[PDB]
């Protein structure tokens, strides 16, 4: 599945792995995030990541 990077501190949201800790399973589809799902590392929303 996909990779997305946080351009703000360079967190990769691999698809494949989810963000348990954040109520995210494996698995899960960036798209498919809610819409206050934020970075986990830097709190940027989704509008500042790009596919990879
Ligand atoms: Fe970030």
């Amino acid at each position: 599945m996909a990779k997305w990077v946080c351009k703000i501190c360079g967190y990769i949201y691999d698809e494949d792995a989810g963000d348990p800790d954040n109520g995210i399973s494996p698995g899960t589809k960036f798209e498919e995030l809610p819409d206050d799902w934020v970075c986990p590392i830097c709190g940027a929303p989704k509008s500042e990541f790009e596919k990879l």
